[PDB]
């Protein structure tokens, strides 16, 4: 990593192990879910202001061998040369994407640009390598616990259709879509009342949840109905 | 994070993932109880002083994407004008609480006072966003254990005030009402003795935990009451 | 935290989430035994070097919403005026230890002062405070393990005795007390060969637990055992 | 570790235990795997800039006693001579990797130029003292799980490639080899479609993942496969 | 610890309490086999270079109330006048370590100085109260495991020779010994074939380990024998 110093001039210091690893075990593998690790690595590429080496750190520890190099062969293709349009000259794709430690000096402005340049097409690769095969059933298959709050429910929704299709679970067009798979994959009492709801065309997907979790958090308690059972007093 | 360096200059450095998913592993959910959360942000706009991408790592690591749209609108629906009252106007809006990264430099005297009000901004939104559906019967069902201390069981207790009502379990016009809840909860040979307690009324919540820890303390160890009936000595 | 920069100006960080939590999990509540997290505050109230902020976030983690109550009233009695006598006047007490944060800079020395008496008075809070209720039986349950060696349960038996008594099983005048419980409460075989040692009166704890690993030491691995067995040839 | 100040003078620090563990952790045994943890160190040597006291931590952590010794014969036999030959003139090589603490100073060049050469000399010690034996059984032994992704299943077989063989299964000399290996080896469905592929010896390894996760990715969930299976309606 | 700053000044910081927990964890205790823990605490005492305070933090962590307390006495017991011989005069004595908190300023020659002694005093201390009662027993009780490797079960005598002898299994007049007791005590094919080993006086233990190595790495995988016996074709 880099940070500007105190003294105005950069400083480096090697990641932290610890950092590295958690980004790992708290994100899926790539080839799972592109879009995690992608967005997480994008973030660190701002934060962190890794060097080349730092970038060959991360990539090696958060993906596989065949999904770097997929990542690697990506970024290469996505260098441009200085007429805007992609080259496949090869001193100018190594120039830009070096496979081998390059001299840059974080100290130069020479330096400093092509590591800006650099993880800028480190980025792109991932973003193109990402690709996710499609599997609608994967997003039918996502189902409302019967412990599960709907807002937990509607997180682990979106995750699905971000893994399994290319639509954009938080894109303003494709609300009715995501709410329409929200309602029918609640849990049954619940799926039930939000169809029902007065004017549902003009529910939001928050308004959903919110009305999911009125019944929800109407509950009644085990205690409560064991109580109501006991109390019953009309044997058979 | 930012802190004022050795030399009199701010100085950034970003979040350990470590803190981040420390945060996240050791609270409930914004949703499950947003007090909880609310504190521990509300603790870190001020000790680690983030700038507006540090924001976006909080915000999107401790909460779901359907709690931090919550909370981001209604931190823009806190923004006032230069007249003290709610505004509307897109401009003035995105000025105070933008959406997208903005230019703010924090060695400048303007961009340290816009991070300043972002960060009020965002804990009015986490505050108004809370709001915490109701539920009684939720601290009605906070039952000591029959291995808990009285003062486990008292913050559970509280706890559960907290998430499930309104009411601040803190507050000295709530404390005959969290005393009350707290003799009829208590495990039953503590709460029939706290219940004759003489000059009940004037009984704190600390002094009722500090008699029922008198009585729990007198738990009578199993090894001594197993020694009691071995010298029991009466037959059937 | 502060600490005295390399430019001769204190320096201010926040405490990392994972020491407060470490300094948590590794200790009993303080309701359970006030002596643990007393002595990890006071050391770190040193080493640390805490703000009025930082000691909010001590107390906020390690003590319950009640034991942190009974600290801080139990701080503020502990105040003493000018004339070093205990005063209950408001403007002094609030001055000395503020319920809410105070204007503390702690580049003065005026507010370095007050830091140091505050947290002088936060550790006097929980020095009385603390006054764990006593309970015999505990000191008497601590019984050596078959596997536990005689070090390990002597430190056993000290934790019991720092917990559920008034006496300190360091000082130099409870030495053939804890010696004593020491003996009665080993391992039988362990207990009998103690009880039988030449001058007995002549010996430390520390004679007494070298002694008991002699005995403990001679173990007669399960292997040995069964060997000889075996060897045993002896029929019925 | 040491880096370069912002003061253009290098600063030393200790490693923190939480590195070593987490590398030593997160690793197999050298023994196991000796490419493994000689990347590992390799890389490190070059981020933190190790003393040969921080080698000695690394080594003393990451190795047993046994992989250790090997590790420092191999280093001292691949000194070399101002005439670039082996050398085994007890000065010579103690100069260069010197068995006791050495007086090796980074604030000078000298120190510097020795630490450089240490360094280089402990990596080709682990290289040279690696020669993990081979079994190729163990490469033949590694088949796709019934859950397991293609691209899990093949970062699985190159580990084994890595351990077992002497052949560098990211080599562009081993792909077909490693292909038959993943073909042979992958789960039967997918095995038998990838063998039937139309211009199988045009297919990279990439290819032929790609083309196993369409079939993988075919996987017709449980639930789907059941619900066939009720709507079967044919009886006996 | 305290560490050289950028600025030639030494720079002071309390430890991470993961450090000292992490060290506690990852070793056995100091009753157990004291090597352990004393090896450790010698290194931190020169990468971390405490204050007497940080000692009373290393000792208090690592070792109990008991542990410590040896340890504290033979460091006294350690220390030398003048004349380099042993004084028990209380105020060399308390001088040279002291049992209160000393006036030590790390910033003056005289400061360090006492600083440097006492780590010395404190190593002595702990390096004398080690004298692990021996126990040959459980150096014999040492053996390989079914699934163990010569590697990692030579790893386990060796802890077991450092524990429970005085023997170190590292010096080069215990190597014979080390080896009988590996060969004897290897899984019994491999003992059964080291011992026919040609020219085996001659074999280091490092040569006995490959030997082993090679048998094991002979492990004849559970899958190759169950096919060898289907194949068997053999019947009754």
């Amino acid at each position: 990593p880099l940070r500007m110093g105190g003294n105005g001039q950069l400083q480096y210091w090697p990641f932290s192990s610890s950092d590295l690893y958690n980004w790992k075990n708290n994100n899926p593998s790539f080839s799972e879910d592109p879009g995690k690790l992608t967005a997480l690595i994008e973030s660190v590429l701002t934060t962190h202001q890794p060097t080349w080496d730092d970038c060959q750190q991360l990539l090696g520890t958060l993906l596989t061998g065949e999904e770097k190099q997929r990542v690697l062969l990506e970024a290469r293709k996505a260098v441009r040369g200085n007429d805007g349009r992609p080259t496949q000259l090869p001193n100018e794709v190594d120039a830009a994407f070096p496979l081998e430690r390059p001299d840059w000096d974080y100290t130069t402005q020479r330096g400093r640009n092509h590591l800006v340049l650099y993880r800028q097409l480190l980025l792109a690769g991932m973003q193109n390598a990402g690709r996710s095969p499609t599997n609608l059933a994967k997003v039918k298959g996502i189902t409302q616990g019967p412990n599960e709050s709907p807002s937990a429910f509607l997180e682990r929704l979106k995750e699905a259709y971000r893994r399994y299709t290319p639509y954009d679970p938080e894109d303003p067009g494709q609300e009715t879509n995501v709410s329409m798979s929200f309602i029918w994959q609640s849990a049954p009492d619940i799926g039930r009342k939000l169809e029902r709801l007065e004017d549902l065309k003009s529910k939001t997907l928050g308004d959903l949840v919110r009305e999911a979790e009125k019944i929800f958090n109407k509950r009644e308690t085990p205690e409560e109905r064991e109580e109501r059972i006991r109390r019953e007093t009309e044997e058979k």
